[PDB]
DNA sequence: GCCTTGCCGGGTAAGTTCCGGCGCG
DNA sequence: CGCGCCGGAACTTACCCGGCAAGGC
């Protein structure tokens, strides 16, 4: 559908390097965020933002696409009681994700939280459950991987992307055109 | 002798939550 | 009065990065 497959890559951005938030003020006042952070300027505004606002448009959101550039990131924002609740709910039903959902959001998580050398495939977080969730759709695709606490500090999970399984795992899902081509898949091939 | 990968420490690119403002019925 | 968009940025750490080395072929 094109607007689920970009949905759930932002999603996955949104999940790894943003949030959703549900603000309360003084008061009574409220406020609904979806966020993506980023220290690349070239990633969040001719990227990220493109594709957010195609999102909004199609769901006739009427609220803008925020930059905000802090002191060590810049973060997209929109300020949206719609929208957080339209990846909200998303989120809920993140089990049921079909297949060009699975891999846009994995596209979208790995260029959030993995290693982005892809000398090793590593993602990185401390959900294990969403961790165990990408296992089994990576499994389910052919790609073998494993998951172990790899920071003792913090409790930081890490999934490891088998490097027997390196090219299916790069050109199937960091280089699909069924999604949103990350930035250096859309350059690994027009290389 | 080369590769894969568990585990680890460094430190920054992330994430979260306050503030003040406005406009709406 | 009770909410929901805007614009900002202060506040801590969860990530990514890259080394080491055990294990395996
Ligand atoms: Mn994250
Ligand atoms: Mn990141």
């Amino acid at each position: 559908e094109n607007v689920s497959g970009i949905s759930a890559y932002l999603l996955g951005l949104i999940i790894g390097d943003g949030g959703l938030y549900k603000l309360k003020y003084k008061g009574n006042r409220s406020e609904y965020r979806v966020v993506i952070t980023q220290k690349s300027e070239n990633l969040i505004k001719q990227h990220i933002a493109p594709l957010m606002q195609f999102l909004i448009d199609e769901l006739n959101v009427k609220s803008k696409i925020q930059i905000v550039k802090g002191d060590t990131r810049y973060e997209l924002r929109v300020s949206s009681k719609k929208l957080y609740y339209y990846f909200a709910n998303m989120l809920e039903r993140i089990r049921l994700f079909n297949m060009r959902e699975q891999i846009a959001f994995i596209k979208g998580l790995y260029v959030a939280e993995g290693d982005k050398t892809l000398k090793r495939l590593r993602i990185w977080n401390k959900n294990k459950a969403l961790l165990e969730i990408v296992s089994r759709w990576l499994n389910n695709l052919g790609v073998r991987n494993t998951i172990h606490l790899d920071d003792h500090r913090h409790g930081v999970y890490v999934l490891n992307i088998s490097l027997r399984d390196r090219i299916k795992f790069v050109h199937t899902i960091l280089s699909s055109h069924l999604n949103p081509l990350p930035p250096e898949a859309a350059a690994l091939e027009h290389h």
